[PDB]
């Protein structure tokens, strides 16, 4: 609630971006968590997430039907099964950046409409060379 | 009243949207009345009113030289002789989506610069077959 007060429903449509992929983007860092009132924001094609704890997605990005892509920079995401079968409908890229595999959503493999997949980190440790994508 | 602290010009220039037709364009729905802040959207030419209880035009609306559309989905309004007048000398079309009598001004009729109305729901009652269009 405090969040989306001093951050303004609106003053985000005065802070999108329209980026280099003609994709109309918004990009957040370092938040306590997702404002609801980015849910509001229909015309959003790319979302970038970077370095927010503890995040569940809710089932209002269901609302935004024109999304495309999604970037997760250190932030580690939990979803239910509304909202995931959106995403498993609609999406056709995703980025993520990563200190481990804590920041891994273990709901990718699961998905099917995926065309690009982006991993950012050393995939390997010792002795335990590419179980974390044997999937 | 306190609804008409927080929507502004400002707030609601950025919410405005330009429609399929290049006509300015405001969609609610859902809230407790009509925000005063409104009135002062000075280019506004179409207003939509959807599921909104017990509503009451302000003679703010004077302000509003250019409004040309009205669509009032399951809304009765209450309107004075002022707000009236302009409305009268002021308005080209007119939607109405409604259950019954009940949610249909009885105002309209006095009307003389209509050019469109739009009915959706049952026009007739037990015995009494177009009574609500004698007008």
């Amino acid at each position: 609630l405090n969040l989306n007060n001093e951050w303004t429903l609106d003053k985000l449509r005065q802070r999108l971006t329209k980026n280099a992929q003609d994709k109309l983007e918004l990009h957040l860092f370092m938040l306590s968590g997702i404002p609801d009132t980015v849910f509001d924001l229909v015309e959003l094609e790319v979302l970038k997430l970077e370095l927010i704890p503890d995040v569940t997605i809710p089932p209002s990005i269901a609302q935004l039907t024109g999304l495309k892509e999604l970037w997760l920079y250190h932030t580690a995401a939990k979803i239910e099964a509304p909202a995931l079968a959106f995403l498993r409908e609609n999406l056709r890229a995703l980025h993520i950046k990563f200190t481990d595999i804590k920041e891994i959503p273990l709901w990718i493999y699961s998905l099917k409409t995926l065309e690009e997949l982006h991993l950012t980190g050393n995939l390997s440790a010792e002795n335990n060379r590419y179980i974390v994508i044997d999937g």
